[PDB]
């Protein structure tokens, strides 16, 4: 489909995603800075090292309304940019709760946590028309 995460590299600083829809999802302003519980976010920094080699870090965040099934399908693209970048990078999966001086240093402006989705806005979209039986 269109993995940005696992193809991100394009500006050495700091990029933000999410995971919707079977794939991967960027966050729009106003919306970012808000922190899911039911759904995984990948964010991938990169800075340009001496040489230059543009250094690739990235860390992968979980809700605690994420059974390992959502958290397996987060960990699981996030562990394949690490076979991609097990060279050196700093690959480091935080949870609620739990977070570390990572994640409250990245962010001081104080990142609202949202809980409960109440919006119904979601279809699925069908195979053309039902023409076919």
């Amino acid at each position: 489909e269109h993995p940005e995460f696992l193809k991100a590299g394009k500006e050495p600083g700091l990029q933000i995603w999410r995971v919707e829809k079977f794939d991967l999802v960027p966050v729009p302003t106003n919306l970012y800075g808000d922190f899911f519980t039911g759904d995984a976010y990948v964010i991938l920094k990169t800075v340009q090292l001496r040489n230059g080699n543009l250094q690739y870090d990235l860390h992968y965040w979980l809700g605690n309304e994420c059974s390992q099934d959502e958290s397996g399908a987060a960990a699981i693209f996030t562990v394949q940019l690490d076979d991609y970048l097990n060279g050196r990078a700093v690959q480091h999966r935080e949870v609620q709760g739990f977070e570390s001086a990572t994640f409250l240093g990245y962010f001081k402006s104080g990142l609202k946590y949202k809980k409960g989705g109440v919006a119904s806005g979601f279809k699925h979209v069908v195979p053309n028309e039902v023409v076919v039986q």
